[PDB]
């Protein structure tokens, strides 16, 4: 299977099952501000799916790689804002890095397998 560029629609599909997701809810779009006022003390670079989606559809990213980093921070980024770790937000982000997680595997495994078959 050493297509080197099959990850791009296989990130795009997954999307769509993070976006089908109820717990990705909170992750969907930039954190606003206004019901957040010192998210920029605690959070240097902001990251949203819709952001992940977006930098995706631009041809933005150059490998899974790059998207995986965007997408772990979200979930860091949830981290270093909980209050608790019982929080709601910080609960529902937990689920979602699993199922993340779980579908990414194969998706970068197959790139790394299909760049050293390139380079053989
Ligand atoms: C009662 C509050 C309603 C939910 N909002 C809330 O607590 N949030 C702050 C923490 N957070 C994030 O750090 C994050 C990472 C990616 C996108 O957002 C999620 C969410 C926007």
């Amino acid at each position: 299977s050493y297509d080197i560029q099959a990850w791009k629609k296989q990130c795009e599909e997954l999307l769509n099952l993070i976006f089908q997701c109820e717990d990705s809810e909170p992750f969907r779009q930039p954190v606003d501000l206004l019901e957040y006022p010192d998210y920029r003390d605690i959070i240097d670079t902001p990251m949203d799916f819709a952001t992940v989606r977006e930098t995706l559809e631009a041809g933005n990213y150059e490998s899974p790689m790059e998207l995986c980093k965007d997408v772990r921070l979200i979930f860091s980024n949830s981290k270093a804002y909980t209050p608790s770790k019982r929080s709601r937000i910080y609960s529902m982000s937990l689920r979602l890095s699993a199922f993340f997680e779980e579908h990414i595997s194969s998706v970068l495994s197959d790139y790394k397998s299909a760049l050293r078959f390139h380079k053989r």
